């Protein structure tokens, strides 16, 4: 079937305006240490067409299921400082998500292959990569 | 040879190119509505927002991202002083007690079907108008898994 409608992810509608820049999303199978985060961000910023890299800790801590502290959250991690392309970044939490903004939809495929090669080396415990494409709600 | 170029710009109009590489990318059926508050949310506002969002029809799951907060703080010669509850806050969402450890900057609301997103985003917009007076932006996201 040859589509004849309008997709709000790729064209303006009366309710949506496409966000030009996609994300490459990294979902590691284990949280990232400060050191891993530092190496990952430095390497990813060297990939052509990467505009910015953002990170997040988890919203909800890990709960202790056995031993001392059972039933309670793990002890909160300590603050760490990393150096990304000469800028100091303070980490309050182990990193569970990475968001990589790419400067053009057309180069996503190449960018994600490059990022995949980095992750193969740095995230031996496994990970998943996704492309996110967005549209802004702008009614009327 | 203007005039005799190939016509992929017409044939593929409105399609994102990477999506045609089905050897490498698998479409994710379920979209998300994203809430981007203009300020990082307090635990109190996060709690209110999550309670209301979980009542919107067709919401499947809700995730959050944002900025961590220290569990130790100090301005003296010694080590940091520990913050009560390790700096985290307990919130109550639909009867569940949840330890929150982010100032929230992005809410990810998974919707069960692209076809119901319009009505869902209208309900979420009404919530945000009420709960986020400092302003916010809403977006929809569609995902593709890289599976080379």
């Amino acid at each position: 079937l040859y589509f004849q409608g309008i997709d709000p992810f790729t064209m303006s509608t009366d309710k949506f305006e496409p966000v030009p820049l996609p994300e490459i999303l990294i979902f590691p199978n284990r949280l990232l240490s400060a050191e891993t985060t530092e190496k990952l961000l430095n390497r990813v910023y060297d990939v052509p067409h990467v505009r910015q890299v953002n990170i997040s800790g988890e919203g909800v801590p890990a709960m202790v299921g056995s031993g001392p502290g059972k039933g309670l959250p793990v002890e909160h991690e300590g603050r760490k400082v990393i150096n990304v392309k000469g800028r100091e970044i303070e980490l309050q939490l182990l990193v569970g998500r990475v968001f990589v903004e790419i400067d053009d939809i057309d180069v996503v495929e190449k960018a994600i292959e490059a990022i995949d090669e980095i992750c193969q080396e740095l995230l031996p415990f496994g990970y998943n990569l996704e492309v996110g494409r967005y549209s802004k709600y702008r009614p009327t």
